[PDB]
């Protein structure tokens, strides 16, 4: 008999991942638990036929019930809007489901000991999360002036950006609200909290004295009164380092850290050939609200050759771990041993699997190389998803 | 009897890089070349006792002569004057000189075949451009409600123009303006196209002009409509190209790519994507930077390390050190290769070209420097039967440079 799972937010997705997300709920999650499911369509024609109202819905679900999981989805440009005929070029759902939960993205790689990595030093995941303008032109020679009024009207500082005096050129006025320098805070402290290990934040302070030293105030601030003592429970520490000595420090570090960035890992994963190894997670600053994804898109290029019938290995790895870290944390919640077992134990047999010798095309070539890359070396997408399915009732048999 | 090198602005530097310094011009340069020097003691000494007046001197040379070679330069801070008793925290020489010349510098890693890249794929060297933009910009705290808005003034009397950045409703914040000048871009630009045809790779410059389309998008346009105008009918004869790349899929690209092409990065902060990486990879010693002047004729070439003061103390003390030379042999050689391309000097461009393969093909038959023989065992696992100290790898370069030049003869 299978295990209670509770209140889960689902987001179903487009094209190779949609393939993988359903196999992924056949082979390895409805066999073993039962979920309270609060499904959403987010493909792209169920959007378009909804005026994107199912994408609102999804995250006020997310809010409602702490825990979404989401496939990849396809966000419109002029000429998806004419592959599918859209109504009007519709807005991102994840920028979207953000802006409604706001929080802060963490990503994780998801290390096995026979992939090579970028460094090799790095032997446990490195987990990033970054915080995340009116810009112009200026037609000719003049002065570029920023100002600040306060609401009392007290006084005024008109600060110089640059006077031009040889042609124009172009110019810029960022900002940030403490509170969402505060959120990127709670979430940071709240994702070392959960995952057990150290924090750093990285700034610009030597030269952004004032824009930078804001994040790390806020962050010393906020540790010092509401986070200290339960890191120091877990013997966790938060610290702030300039971004040059982060990045050598990094680099020298076997890993395991939380890394909040004050300026994406996904575009380094894919040059690196490692985007279905990387999860991601947005983080809310109450430590309640989570929503688990895969780092990578929706795969097109690989959903075309499934569809004119050639064979596909696209990793489901990151879309796996999407669902364990969403079920881990709805365990978390309701104090759910099994579900909490459940969800450690894919992760284990998704490692143990690919560590057997067990890969797909991609992890292949990280390790050998794509042009020694032989088809036995690699199983297709559906032969992986079979392996580690028999490996998961193997595992979950063996207890 | 020697090769006629010609005219070349010299700039002598600090603590272990000036120790190198002379041993590349006592055993690699003079013994073949004699040149037009023009030398200037940037030494922090004579820099005190000159009241920083030999760095603008320095400059104006280069101005005047359009080569220079310069060695690493201890940076004025607070500390220094402490051990110097120094005068003044002087500006530190490299800004000084900059934004006399003006212009982009360009870095470049020396590879080498036995010496694993960060990316494996990378067989061949990528060159990174950036402008010489967080560092001028106007950054401040917004202490509680109220309003920030960024204007413009026309210096000829009309209509200012003002932008709300943002109101402050509750609470405060922090708040900065940025800028960049068309002048400023179209010298990024030349300088670019003129890199690429030099080298004879192709050309990517990558902006974000998807997000800041006003910002960004005038340095796409500014690139494009030089290239479409100036550079495209040189760029084609040479089978090589220009295009813009969004960053991100930049990124992926030059990870996947082989090398062998240059990189015009907008947003770069090259203390950090460039020098900090290769710190903690541990190729500092390998990277070299040149300043590319938009008059197309001015350059002046350094290694893009420092003065390694934690060797120089080691040295002081009375041990051993192994300090990579290859990055201030490349300021030589490149400074001399674009001496001899003003010149049509063959006979000094081909011994920088030697210079740089005789530095090359000695490491890749196995003598090297401490930092190198870490990149192959890995940072704390060196042996010193692994690597030479850096008189000996100065002596097995001298020999091997006099083979070298000796088999040419043929
Ligand atoms: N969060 C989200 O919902 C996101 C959605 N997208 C959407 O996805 C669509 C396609 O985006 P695209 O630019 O192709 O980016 P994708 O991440 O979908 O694909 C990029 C490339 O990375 C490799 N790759 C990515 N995922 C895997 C995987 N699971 N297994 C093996 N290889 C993988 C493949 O490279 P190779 O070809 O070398 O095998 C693939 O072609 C777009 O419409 C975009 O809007 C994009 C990013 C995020
Ligand atoms: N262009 C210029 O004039 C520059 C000057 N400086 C100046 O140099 C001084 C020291 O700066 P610092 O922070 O030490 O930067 P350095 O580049 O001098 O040293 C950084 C570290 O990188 C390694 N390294 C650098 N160069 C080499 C090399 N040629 N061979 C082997 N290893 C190398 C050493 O690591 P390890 O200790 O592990 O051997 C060194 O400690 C300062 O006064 C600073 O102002 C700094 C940057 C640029
Ligand atoms: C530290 C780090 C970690 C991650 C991912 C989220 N976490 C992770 N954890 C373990 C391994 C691992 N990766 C690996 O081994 O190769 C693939 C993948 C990685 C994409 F490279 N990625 N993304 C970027 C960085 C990074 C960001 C900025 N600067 C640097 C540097 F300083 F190094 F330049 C590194
Ligand atoms: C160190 C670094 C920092 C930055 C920017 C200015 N700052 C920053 N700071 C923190 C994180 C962060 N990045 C992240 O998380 O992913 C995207 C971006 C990064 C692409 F990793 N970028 N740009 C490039 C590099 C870099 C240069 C050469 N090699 C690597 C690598 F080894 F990673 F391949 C990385
Ligand atoms: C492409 C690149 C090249 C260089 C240097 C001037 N050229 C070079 N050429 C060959 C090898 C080589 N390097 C190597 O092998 O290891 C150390 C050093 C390198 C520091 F990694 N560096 N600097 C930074 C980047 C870069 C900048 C921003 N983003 C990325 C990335 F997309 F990767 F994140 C990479």
């Amino acid at each position: 008999k299978k295990i209670s799972g509770g209140s889960v937010v689902e987001m179903q997705g487009d094209e190779m991942t949609r393939i993988i997300w359903e196999l992924i709920k056949e082979k390895l999650i409805f066999p073993y638990v039962e979920l309270d499911l609060h499904s959403y369509d987010l493909g792209i024609e169920n959007r378009d036929a909804t005026n994107d109202q199912v994408t609102k819905d999804a995250a006020e679900a997310i809010k409602k019930h702490n825990v979404g999981v989401k496939c990849a989805t396809i966000t419109p440009d002029e000429k998806r809007v004419e592959e599918f005929k859209l109504k009007q070029m519709w807005k991102s759902p994840n920028g979207t489901i953000r802006n409604i939960l706001g929080g802060t993205v963490f990503r994780e790689a998801i290390i096995c000991k026979n992939i090579p990595r970028l460094v090799s030093g790095w032997v446990k995941p490195i987990i990033i999360g970054h915080h995340a303008a009116t810009d112009f032109v200026v037609p000719g020679p003049g002065k570029v002036e920023i100002t600040y009024t306060p609401s009392d009207g007290t006084q005024k500082v008109t600060y110089l950006v640059h006077n031009f005096e040889e042609g124009g050129g172009v110019a810029m006025g960022m900002y940030n609200q403490d509170k969402s320098i505060e959120d990127f805070a709670h979430s940071s402290f709240q994702m070392a909290l959960s995952k057990g290990w150290p924090l750093y934040l990285s700034t610009k302070n030597t030269i952004l004295k004032k824009y930078d030293g804001r994040f790390k105030d806020i962050f010393q601030e906020i540790y010092d009164k509401q986070y200290k003592s339960q890191f120091e429970a877990q013997k966790i520490w938060y610290e702030h380092r300039l971004i040059d000595d982060m990045v050598a420090q990094a680099m020298k570090s076997e890993g395991g850290f939380i890394w909040a960035c004050k300026n994406q890992s996904d575009s380094v994963a894919q040059g690196y050939g490692s985007l279905g190894m990387m999860t991601s997670v947005l983080v809310c600053p109450d430590g309640k609200t989570v929503e688990a994804e895969a780092a990578h898109g929706t795969v097109t290029r690989h959903y075309r050759m499934y569809q004119k019938g050639q064979e596909t290995s696209t990793n489901p790895i990151a879309s796996i771990f999407a669902w364990t870290r969403g079920l881990a944390h709805r365990a978390k919640l309701d104090n759910n041993k099994e579900l909490a077992f459940f969800a450690n134990a894919l992760e284990e047999v998704s490692i143990e699997t690919i560590e057997a010798g067990f890969m797909t095309k991609d992890l292949a070539a990280c390790i050998k190389g794509l042009p020694n890359v032989q088809r036995s070396d690699y199983l297709n997408t559906f032969e992986f998803m079979d392996k580690l399915g028999e490996n998961l009732k193997i595992k979950l048999a063996q207890a």
